[PDB]
C-alpha cells in the first residue's frame, strides 16, 4: 500500500470531516 500520497489534500477531508465526524464516531 501507499505511504503517502497527499500531505495537504487529505489533511483538509481529515481536518475538515475527520477531525469530529470521525471521532466522535468511534
Amino acid at each position: 500500500r501507499v505511504k503517502r500520497v497527499w500531505p495537504l489534500v487529505i489533511r483538509t477531508v481529515i481536518a475538515g470531516y475527520n477531525l469530529y465526524r470521525a471521532i466522535k464516531k468511534k
